[PDB]
């Protein structure tokens, strides 16, 4: 339904209400429904991530299956078995559809080129702390849909946002 020849760049992240997305090299909650949602949006596309986000993935689950994994690093010799390692976004965004999957630093690099954001908001009270990874703050050029709150099996509630721009 989209004519060929374009390069869609999307950002996808899950945040606490505060904007925190990462802490102690991990995501500070677990939400299997967000894992399923993440897999559904990114499946079959290129995924780009920072080196710390690659490191945050358990060895037994990376590279993420069904997707072209791209890792951004300033270390040319970085070992990312099953993934491409790139030194800038200049050649990371060549696929028809690329999803930037974190973390805090890489969202900021890629935001200027993005036309979709898929956000999971988790209703957990985590005030920002020194060294937290934080979500980008979208400006007024973004528009989109806010989903209904839903309870996960753990009792945490969450909701999905789908943002778009030209
Ligand atoms: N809740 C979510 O949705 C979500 C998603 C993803 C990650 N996370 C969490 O976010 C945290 C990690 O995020 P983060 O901001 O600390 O790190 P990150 O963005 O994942 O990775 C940063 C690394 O990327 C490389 N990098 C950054 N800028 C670069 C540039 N201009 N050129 C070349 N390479 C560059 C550098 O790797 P080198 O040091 O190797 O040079 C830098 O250390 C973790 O806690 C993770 O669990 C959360
Ligand atoms: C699911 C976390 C997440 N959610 C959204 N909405 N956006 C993201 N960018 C995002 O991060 C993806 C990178 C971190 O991946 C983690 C971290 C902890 C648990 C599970 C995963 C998924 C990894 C594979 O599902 C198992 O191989
Ligand atoms: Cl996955
Ligand atoms: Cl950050
Ligand atoms: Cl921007």
């Amino acid at each position: 339904l989209v004519p060929r020849g374009s390069h869609m760049v999307g950002l996808i992240w899950a945040q606490a209400t505060s904007g925190v997305i990462g802490r102690g090299g991990d995501i500070p909650w677990r939400l299997p429904e967000d894992q399923a949602h993440f897999r559904e949006i990114t499946m079959g596309h290129t995924i780009v991530m920072g080196r710390r986000t690659w490191d945050s993935l358990p060895a037994k689950v990376r590279p993420l299956p069904g997707r072209r994994n791209v890792v951004l690093s300033r270390q040319a010799d970085f070992m990312a078995s099953g993934a491409e390692v790139v030194g800038s976004l200049e050649e990371a965004l060549t696929s028809p559809e690329t999803w930037v999957i974190g973390g805090g630093q890489v969202y900021a690099l890629a935001l200027p080129y993005a036309t979709r954001c898929e956000v999971t908001e988790v209703d957990i009270g985590l005030p920002r702390e020194a060294g937290d990874a934080l979500a980008p703050v979208l400006d007024e050029t973004w528009r989109g849909e806010t989903g209904e709150w839903r309870f996960s099996r753990s009792g945490l509630r969450y909701r999905l946002y789908s943002y778009h721009r030209s």
